[PDB]
Formats: structure tokens, sequence, C-alpha cells
DNA sequence: CTCTTTTTTCTCG
DNA sequence: GCGAGAAACAAAGA
């Protein structure tokens, strides 16, 4: 999941279980929990959900007054609602039960993480991570991101996905957003010219919202969004650009798979 | 059978 | 500092 669905798994939960008091949490996978799951269990348990919030693709439940859990979904990380009575399916690894239901987070790749932070760390340990801006008009200054791109000699794509320009962007939006701003993966951020700076600052804050907006990409919480019918290059090989009557080409960048359209995605 | 494909952090040179 | 490659892991396809 990339910014669009962890933020459509924000909205839902914060729809559903805010206010719901944490009867217990049960883990079959415990290493997930990086903090530690005895300390999470005896620290969360009986107290109740305040809000849930979001920094890049981070998700961060607001647990009584003076906790935070901070949930990656990373690459396959599911939630869902379920009755109390639900089967355990086989990679489903923690639970946290309310009275009247459970939320179950399951991960194939077992690559999603929990921490439990207090809540006066919550900036500290975002400023550790070095996430920059939220991708909106309000927060992501193009003047900062403008000087951050000429000091560099990284190519686009990668820097993008580092988090630190912008936070948010994965493979799927970083595709998509290189491709309605006419750059290539591969550009050299220092060659960027002004103009080319500008469209991609605002292509970056236009593509994310209208993911958001359509309920993110679906290839469970999130599970019906609408974005993956409006994908113009990610995963779609072969097939015709919409800018030209070129074919899209895939290539590994910086370790990533890559779909681009070489016409209109020159250096 | 082998090899590759699908967020973030770590290692090595 | 850098970039390249691999690692965490599971399942699927070639
Ligand atoms: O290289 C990265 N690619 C993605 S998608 N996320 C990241 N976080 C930190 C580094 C990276």
């Amino acid at each position: 999941p990339e910014l669009p669905e962890v933020e459509t798994v924000r909205r839902e939960l914060e729809k559903r279980i805010v206010g719901q008091k944490i009867i217990s949490i049960e883990a079959t996978y415990p290493r997930m929990v990086l903090t530690g799951f005895e300390q999470l269990k005896k620290e969360l348990t009986g107290k109740t959900i305040q809000g849930i919030s979001r920094r890049g693709k981070y998700l961060i439940f607001e647990i009584g007054d003076d906790f935070r859990l901070i949930s990656h979904l990373r690459m396959e990380g599911k939630y869902r609602l379920a009755t109390l009575d639900a089967p355990r399916e086989k990679h489903d690894h923690l639970t946290m039960k309310f009275a009247d239901g459970q939320l179950i987070y399951a991960d194939v790749r077992k690559f999603g993480t929990w921490e439990l932070i207090s809540t006066d760390q919550v900036l500290p340990y975002f400023l550790k991570k070095k996430i920059g801006p939220e991708p909106t008009y309000e927060d992501f200054d193009e003047k900062l991101f403008r000087e951050k791109l000429r000091k560099s000699t990284k190519k686009i794509k990668p820097y993008l996905l580092e988090q630190t320009l912008v936070a948010g962007l994965g493979n799927i939006y970083v595709d998509e957003v290189l491709w309605l701003a006419k750059i290539h993966p591969e550009k050299e951020t220092n060659q960027l010219i002004e103009s080319s700076i500008h469209l991609l600052h605002d292509s970056i804050i236009e593509i994310l919202q209208k993911a958001i907006k359509l309920g993110g990409s679906s290839i469970a919480l999130g599970s019906t969004g609408k974005m993956q019918n409006e994908l113009q290059v990610y995963g779609k090989t072969g097939e015709k650009c919409s800018r030209c009557g070129a074919e899209i080409q895939k290539i590994k960048v910086a370790g990533r798979g890559t779909h681009f359209c070489p016409v209109c995605q020159q250096k």
C-alpha cells in the first residue's frame, strides 16, 4: 500500500473503532511488534482508541492520551474488522479485540510492523526518519523541493521513493506521476529545469489526492478502491501510452520494476 | 528443480 | 557520504 491506500484504511477505521475500548490483544506473530509485544499488550489493554492519523505510509493509532501505535503495512499488510467468533486465517498475525468485534492484521510476507511510542515521541520518530512533507499544496513547498533536486545527482524515481522529498509515493504512483509530468525515471535531479520541477510538484499532489478520492488501488479494509482503473502506465507493459501511439515499456531502476512511456518521457 | 516478480533497512566496497 | 545489491518473507509464474 502507498499513501492513498493507507489513507483509505485510516478513514474506514476512523469511522468504526474510534471510541472502542481494547478488551485484549493477541499475537501469533509477536515478532512484528518491534518495540516488544508484551509491553504493548500491557500498555494498551483496557485503553480506548481516541483517533487514527497518518503520516506518509504510516498508520498512527491514538490510544489513550499518552500512547500511539505506529503501524506500517509494508508490501501486503491488510486489516479487517471481524466478529469475535471469526476463524483464524493462515496469515493473520495480530488481533485487537473489542467488546463487539476485533481488528485483525494479516500480512503474507510478514514485512509489516507495529511500534508502541509515547505521544511526545511521535514527531521525533518521524524527524529521525527524515520523512518529507505530506503531498498537499499547504505542506509540500515547491521552493525547498526545487533546491533539494538541484543539489543531488540522484535519479528522480529512486529519490522520490526515499520519502524525504515528499512522503507517500511508492512504485505505482511514482510511475504514474513521472508519466504525468513527462519525466524520465532515470533523469538526474540536478538537470531538471524549473518548469519541469513545477509540473512534477503539482502532479505529485494531484495524482495522490485523486487516488485518495477514488479510495486507492486494489489489484479487508481498503479493498473497494477504484484508482486501479485510472492507472496510465503501472503494470500495463506492452499496452499503448495515452499521450502517444507508443507502447509502455518496463525496465529495472535501482531495483524497482519501472513502467514508462519512452516517447513522452525522454531526458 | 532454478530464477524472477511483487516497503524499508542493512551491508559492502 | 555514495549506489548496488541483498535482506526481511510468502506465493506464484516462467
Ligand atoms: O528506497 C525506498 N523506497 C521506498 S518505496 N521507500 C523507502 N523508504 C526509505 C527508502 C525507501
